């Protein structure tokens, strides 16, 4: 049995459509890509300067894409089918994109769209902001769950359970990352979520895990959420919680979206705000040649332990012949912000290395965040679609033998184009209270999460877009793998093509997620590429859904 796709006799009608329609209460949105305005058929409406305005940051996360109904930000997604560079001759098709959209505005939306769908056998796909690395918020002649707009917030003042008493807020599935910072913000709290602004916190980001500059402090996102408001399979209106559907709860902090439930909301802890510690820490090898600029790169990942554990972080930039970090410190003042900082510039001072080096304590962590990931409220976060990734073990960099190989990796990335320079965040997010969940366990044990990420070129071939797709699948993140063994790749930054997703991404969890995955959704409704129980289905050659 497969799904149904646009062309087959058993494709929904129109008056089957508008019936659906009808039970949503108008918000059913027959998808237009939002570059149509770049080609004249099938929709009429070609628009030379709405078009070079899409052109302008189409390669960025914008609030403007994120917004549009159908839409996906990865342009290996996209594929050509309708993009606004392509010459306006070209029809405007949906490709990847899904059919219809609905525009869910609650529970009741969503337990319409999904009765509908197994009525008529048709792909469910769920969709948040478009930001899915693999593909997994689009999918052919699917209906797709829109979440985007569902936005409450609750601030609870005192959230008591066994397993944590506290403030905490309630935020809907389509609440971003800026605007859980500036609800958090509002009432001298700090929330952990991302380090790109328009990333949808309470989608994939946290049911993926999700790490955080706050991370060292607070932890991963998964181990901060208190309970997750759902509606499964069946139309179930569910709240799991570490005591109530609890595994469920386990699933979904941790085990990846878009294939346990449908997410209505998170309620998730709030953190005391206050002054946050801060720098740009900077170096190169102009004067001190390639070698000595790669034994301080080993150097410094071999200082962030006593940093790290601290509860502090660097997000950093690593190239050919220079690196770029921003520091994160919570609490700590100017006096503490340089006894933080003094171990990594006394290293760098003894290998001849003069180093750029700019503190600062801002007074709130929105304030902190924004002065090196804005301008606010958007942030200008590059979309790159070949994204890989590796959660490297502290026992690897504190070991000089496995770090230099570590070192060797990243010289080695250092020297591909496309994928240089990349960033890495640094974390401890061990010995901290949380609920169980389902994280990789190599989170415990990691300490850099870094991401090579190849970028795309729109005056390239298709063909060459596909050969760099499957370079990094099947070249790059092996070479990745082999040097970092007791690591992990993070689900939510790798390739889609990426053949060992399985063991790589879920290790000795997958076994149990199994059990939660059929148990919630038995007959398969659910469905993401590298998804717990994707197994299920498979992927045909004109990108119709058949079961395997
Ligand atoms: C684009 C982008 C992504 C980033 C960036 N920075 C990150 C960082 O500093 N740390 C991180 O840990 N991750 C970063 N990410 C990655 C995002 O965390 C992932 O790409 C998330 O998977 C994206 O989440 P979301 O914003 O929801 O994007 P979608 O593509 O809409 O959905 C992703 C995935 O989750 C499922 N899903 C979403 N919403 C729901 C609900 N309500 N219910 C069930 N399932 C849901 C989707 O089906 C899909 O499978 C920086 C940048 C620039
Ligand atoms: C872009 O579209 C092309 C077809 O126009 C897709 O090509 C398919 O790729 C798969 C492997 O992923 C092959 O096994 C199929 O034979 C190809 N199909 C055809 C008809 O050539 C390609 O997958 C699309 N890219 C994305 C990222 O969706
Ligand atoms: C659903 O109904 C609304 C309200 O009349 C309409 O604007 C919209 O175009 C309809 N959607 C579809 C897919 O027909
Ligand atoms: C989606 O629904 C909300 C609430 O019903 C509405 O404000 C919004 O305009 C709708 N979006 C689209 C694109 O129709």
């Amino acid at each position: 049995s497969c799904r149904v796709l646009p062309g087959d006799a058993a494709w929904p009608s129109s008056r089957d459509w508008a019936k659906l329609n009808k039970t949503l209460n108008g918000h059913l949105i027959a998808t237009v890509p939002q570059a149509s305005v770049c080609h004249k058929s099938p929709f009429g409406q070609y628009d030379a300067q709405a078009c070079e305005e899409l052109k302008s940051s189409w390669d960025i996360s914008t609030i403007t894409h994120v917004n549009a109904p159908g839409d996906v930000l990865s342009q290996n997604f996209q594929n050509y089918s309708c993009v606004p560079f392509t010459d306006p001759s070209q029809p405007c098709q949906l490709g990847n994109y899904p059919s219809y959209v609905v525009n869910v505005t609650g529970a009741a939306d969503v337990q319409a769209a999904l009765k509908f769908a197994q009525k008529h056998n048709v792909r469910i796909v769920i969709k948040n902001t478009g930001h899915d690395y693999l593909g997994k918020s689009t999918g052919k002649g699917a209906l797709s769950l829109w979440m985007h707009n569902l936005k409450s917030t609750k601030f609870i003042k005192n959230y008591k359970a066994p397993y944590y008493k506290g403030p905490a807020a309630k935020l809907g599935a389509g609440v971003e990352g800026f605007e859980a910072y500036a609800m958090a913000n509002s009432t001298g709290h700090r929330i952990v979520g991302g380090t790109c602004p328009t990333v949808g916190i309470v989608g994939g980001y946290t049911q993926g895990g999700g790490h955080s500059i706050l991370s060292s402090s607070y932890g991963v996102a998964a181990d901060n959420v208190l309970e997750w408001e759902v509606v499964t399979a069946d139309g179930r209106h569910l709240v799991a919680t570490p005591t109530r559907n609890s595994d469920l709860y386990w699933a979904l902090s941790g085990g990846g979206g878009g294939t346990f439930a449908v997410v209505l909301s998170m309620t998730a802890r709030l953190h005391r705000d206050g002054i946050v510690g801060g720098t740009l820490l900077g170096f190169n090898d102009s004067a001190v040649g390639n070698e000595v600029y790669w034994e301080a790169v080993a150097a410094f990942h071999a200082l962030l332990p006593d940093f790290l554990d601290g509860g502090n972080s660097f997000t950093y930039s690593v190239g050919n012949n220079s690196l770029t970090a921003y520091g994160t410190m919570p609490g700590a003042d100017r006096d503490a912000v340089d006894r933080l900082l003094r171990p990594f510039l006394d290293d760098l001072a003894s290998r001849g290395i003069t180093p750029v080096v700019q503190p600062r304590v801002s007074t709130n962590y929105y304030d902190h965040f924004f002065t090196y990931l804005g301008p606010a409220p958007y942030g200008n976060a590059a979309y790159f679609p070949f994204t890989n990734s590796r959660i490297i073990p502290r026992s690897l960099v504190t070991d000089p033998k496995s770090n230099a190989v570590v070192t060797d990796l990243f010289r080695n990335i250092s020297q591909v184009p496309a994928f240089s320079p990349f960033y890495c965040d640094s974390f401890s997010v061990a010995d901290k209270p949380h609920p169980a969940n389902s994280l990789h366990p190599a989170w415990r044990t990691g300490m850099l999460l870094c991401a090579p990420a190849g970028s795309w070129d729109w005056d390239a071939s298709p063909e060459e877009m596909a050969a760099r797709d499957r370079y990094a699948a099947e070249t790059l993140q092996p070479m990745m793998d082999a040097a970092t063994p007791g690591g992990s790749v993070y689900l939510n930054e790798a390739n889609h093509l990426y053949a060992n997703w399985k063991e790589s991404f879920y290790g000795d969890n997958y076994a149990r997620l199994l059990r939660v995955k059929k148990k919630y959704d038995p007959d398969s409704v659910f469905y993401v590429k590298t998804g717990v129980g994707s197994e299920v289905w498979d992927v045909d050659a004109t990108g119709r859904l058949c079961r395997a």
